[PDB]
C-alpha cells in the first residue's frame, strides 16, 4: 500500500516545486519505493509502462534539479541501493580499493585491477578491489564463487581479492534495464565507487568523470566511507583515472587539492589510442603475458605497462601517507619483477577455484 | 539512423539537462513530433513500447521542470506540433469560441457551453465551442462531428459544439502517459490553442494562473494571429470570469492592454463557487435545457448559475461587437434566453448532428 505509484509520485512532485521540497532521506525513501516497483515489472503490461513512465519522470526530475551533484543525496542514494545488496560481515593495517564512476565516454584499458593486482605484491599492502563487469574472470576463475559468504574465508590468506559489483548489489540489477531505456544520466552512474561490500577497506582511489562534480562526490566519501582516507581523481582529458597523458587533479581526503603529471613518476607521456581495451579476455592476455611476466620494464615506453606502473605508484603513495612518486614506481617494478604481483593474483585464483 | 528515432528525442532531453538548457521553442516542435510518431507506432506489450515510454516521460518533466514550456514562443510551437496529427476542417469562405486550459482545482457549473449556446441565440453571432460530454446527454452523439461533417452542418447553424478527441489525434496518442505521469505537462495548456476551425476571429480563453496569463497572450496571438482574445483569469483561481470577486483580462486587439471585471459592472451580486457547482454531465445539462433556457429565471432573481452564464454571455456579447458596455450585453443575454432563441439554436444543432 505505501511502496505504491501514488507514492513515488509525492516524491516526484517535491522535486516539481519551486524551490525544490525534497530533502537527501526522501531521496533515501523515494529510491526503495522505485527498487521495490521495478521488481513487479517482470512483463510488459500496462502497469509496468505506468511505472517505468513514473521512475523515468524522478529520476529525470532529480537530474534537471542537480540534488543528484549534491554530497548528502549521493550518500543517502548509496545508503539505499545498499539495502538490496548481499554486504560482507568479517570479525573485527593498509587494506585498499582502486575504482572510477566511468561515464567519461572512454575506452582506456583496465588499469584498476591491474594495479590492484600490481600494488597488492607489495610487502604491507592488501588489495579488495570492486568493479562492475570478467578480466579475471577469464583467466580461469569462477568470479560466481565470490560473494557474501565466501569472501570472509578467502580474506585472512589473500594479498589481493576481487569482488565482482553485479554478485552483491541486485538493487542495480533492478534498474540496470531502465537506466539503458532512458540513455541520459541519473544518480546510479556515480554509485558503483561507494557500493565496496566490505567496510575494512580504509584507503581508496574513486575517479570522477568530470571537474565539476569532484568536490562533491568527494564529500559524499567521506559521508559513505568515513574512516577511509580517499583521493579522488579527474583527468583533464575527460578521464576517471590517473591519465597517461596531460594532467590528473586529485582531491585529497585525509580524516586538499594538488595536481600529477606523467613526468613526476619519470614517466612518457601516451595519448588514450596507445592505452584502449580490447575488451576482458585481451587486457587479461596482456596484463598476465605482457605486464605481470616481467616481459616490459620502466624504460620501455610501453604505454599499459606505464599506466599501470603509474596508477600503483599512486596506491603506494597513498598506503604510505606520502607524495614519493618515483619511490611508488620503484616499489610498483619491484612488485612486478620480483614475481610478487603474479604470485598474489595466482593464490587468489587457486583460492577461488578451491572453494 | 531515422530522425522519428528514440536516438533523435534522446538528443533534446540532453539539450533540456544543459547549463543553461539548450532547446529552442523550434527543437520543441521537432521534439514533439518526434514523440508523436514513436507513440502512433509503439508496439503493443514490446520492449521498444517500455523505452519510448521511459524517453517520453523523461522530455516532458525535463521540460516541466525548466519551465520551458510556460514561455509564449515554446507553447506556440507545441501547439503547432501537436496540429499537425490534427484533422483541421475546410470552409468554403463574427464567429466566436470560448474555452480555458483547466488545472484551476475548481469544479464549477459548464458556463463554458452555456454562454456559447446562450451567445449563438443572440442576433449577429455564431458560436462555434471547442471543448474536452454535457451536450452528448442531451441525444446527441458527438463522435458524429469530425472535419469531414463540421462543413456540413457549418451554413445552417448558428451553435456548434466540437469534442478535442475527434480532432486531436496527437492529443490521444500522450493520453495514456499523461494519466501515467500524473504531473502537469506542456499538453496541460494547448486545447484552446488546437481549434480546427481558422474561420474564428475572436475568443475568450480562460487561463488557470495569473503568471501564465501574460505569456499565455502571446501564444494565443502566434496561434491564432489577427484573432481579437481575451485571455482571463478569476482572482479566486478560475480560468472563466469569477462570479466572486475580479477577473482580470488580457486584451488581444489587433489594432498590452489590460482591464478588471466584477459582477457589480454587469448589474449582478457576487456568487461563491460553492454556489455555481458542477452536478455532473447529465444534471448540468437538465440545468441548462429545462431551467436556463426554458426561462425559469430572469435577470434580477440574483440565481447564482443563471447569474453566472448571463455574465460569460455578456462578455462573449461584448467581446462580438467591439466595446465593453457589459449590460448591454446582459440584457442581450437575457433577450436570447427568454425569446426561445438560445434553446431553439441548441435544439437545431442537436438536430442537425441526428441527420449525419
Ligand atoms: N550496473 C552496475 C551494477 C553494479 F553492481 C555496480 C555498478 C553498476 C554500474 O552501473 O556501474
Amino acid at each position: 500500500h505505501h511502496m505504491s505509484e501514488a507514492t513515488l509520485l509525492s516524491y516526484t512532485k517535491k522535486l516539481l516545486a519551486s524551490p525544490p521540497q525534497l530533502s537527501s532521506t526522501d531521496l533515501h525513501d523515494a529510491l526503495l519505493v522505485i527498487l521495490s516497483l521495478l521488481q513487479k515489472c517482470d512483463t510488459n503490461s500496462d502497469e509496468s509502462l505506468s511505472i517505468y513512465t513514473k521512475v523515468s519522470s524522478f529520476l529525470t526530475a532529480l537530474r534537471v534539479t542537480k540534488l543528484d551533484h549534491k554530497a548528502e543525496y549521493i550518500a543517502e542514494a548509496a545508503k539505499a541501493v545498499l539495502r538490496h545488496s548481499d554486504l560482507v560481515d568479517l570479525p573485527l593495517p593498509v587494506i585498499l580499493d582502486i575504482v572510477g564512476t566511468g561515464g567519461d565516454g572512454q575506452n582506456t584499458f583496465n588499469v584498476s585491477t591491474s594495479a590492484a593486482i600490481v600494488a597488492s605484491g607489495i610487502q604491507g599492502l592488501k588489495i579488495c578491489k570492486h568493479g562492475n563487469k570478467d578480466l579475471i574472470g577469464t583467466l580461469g576463475c569462477d568470479m560466481f564463487k565470490v560473494n557474501s559468504s565466501t569472501v570472509p574465508k578467502l580474506w585472512p590468506d589473500n594479498t589481493f581479492m576481487f569482488l565482482l559489483a553485479p554478485f552483491f548489489h541486485h538493487g542495480m540489477g533492478h534498474v540496470s534495464k531502465i537506466r539503458k531505456f532512458l540513455g541520459i544520466p541519473t544518480v546510479f552512474n556515480v554509485l558503483g565507487p561507494l557500493l565496496h561490500p566490505v567496510s575494512h577497506v580504509n584507503k581508496r582511489i574513486l575517479g570522477v568523470y568530470s571537474k565539476e562534480l569532484a568536490p562533491e562526490y568527494a564529500k559524499a566519501a567521506a559521508l559513505v566511507y568515513p574512516g577511509s582516507e580517499t583521493f579522488i581523481v579527474w583527468g583533464h582529458v575527460g578521464l576517471d583515472e590517473v591519465s597517461p597523458i596531460g594532467k590528473t587533479t586529485v582531491w585529497h581526503i585525509d580524516p586538499k587539492t594538488f595536481q600529477l603529471e606523467p613526468s613526476m613518476f619519470g614517466l612518457e607521456e601516451h595519448e588514450l589510442s596507445k592505452c584502449a581495451s580490447y575488451g576482458p579476455k585481451e587486457n587479461a592476455r596482456i596484463l598476465k603475458e605482457e605486464v605481470l611476466s616481467g616481459k616490459y620494464h620502466l624504460g620501455d615506453n610501453n604505454p599499459i605497462y606505464d599506466y599501470i606502473l603509474m596508477n600503483t605508484a599512486v596506491l603506494y603513495c597513498l598506503s604510505q601517507g606520502h607524495q614519493n612518486w618515483k619511490e611508488g614506481i620503484i616499489k610498483a617494478e619491484e612488485s612486478i619483477h620480483s614475481g610478487n604481483a603474479l604470485r598474489s593474483l595466482e593464490h587468489f585464483i587457486d583460492s577461488v577455484s578451491s572453494l
